[PDB]
């Protein structure tokens, strides 16, 4: 599990392991490098989702890694309060962006290996703080450089603190 430490409050997230190996690897290596630390969600459409994890504060986009391949072909749909990584329109460019769908966005779904077809591929779902999520996807957006629907006030991540549980069979 990740907690997203938010000044709206904790968003509280179990990720999807065996279904977007690469893509959970990809996101716990940011969380750990401290990547999210002091970034927004700069891009918030009430009805749609909720993404940030690629700039701080005056919209500075940090420098990412390479890009991920799409782990999308898994089967896992966009339904609300799943995580999925954001990407330009090359499927397997995503870096560390990721958004919150806050209903379910089936056009988002993968359908098939092209451009058209890949979609976005969920890897994680919220598991305490949708209240934050709902919260966050209400807040007021306008206008920054070229950019839409960035909050008018930041919405930050503070900081990712990472959870794990390891079992013992006696």
């Amino acid at each position: 599990m990740v907690t997203f430490h938010t000044n709206h409050g904790d968003i509280v997230i179990k990720t999807f392991d065996d279904k977007a190996p690469e893509t959970v690897k990809n996101f716990l290596d940011y969380c750990r490098e401290g990547f999210y630390n002091n970034t927004i969600f700069h891009r918030v459409i009430n009805g749609f989702m909720i993404q940030g994890g690629g700039f701080e504060p005056g919209m500075k986009q940090k420098a990412t890694k390479e890009p991920i391949k799409n782990e999308a072909n898994n089967g896992l749909k966009n339904t609300r309060g799943t995580l999925a990584m954001a990407r330009t329109q090359a499927p397997h460019s995503a870096t560390a962006q990721f958004f919150i769908n806050v209903v379910d966005n089936d056009f988002l779904n993968f359908s098939g290996e092209s451009l058209q077809g890949w979609g976005y591929c969920v890897f994680a779902e919220v598991v305490d703080g949708m209240d934050v999520v709902d919260k966050i996807k209400g807040v007021a957006t306008g206008r920054s450089g070229m950019h839409q629907d960035v909050p008018k006030e930041d919405v930050i991540i503070e900081s990712v603190t990472v959870s794990e549980h390891h079992h013992h069979h006696h």
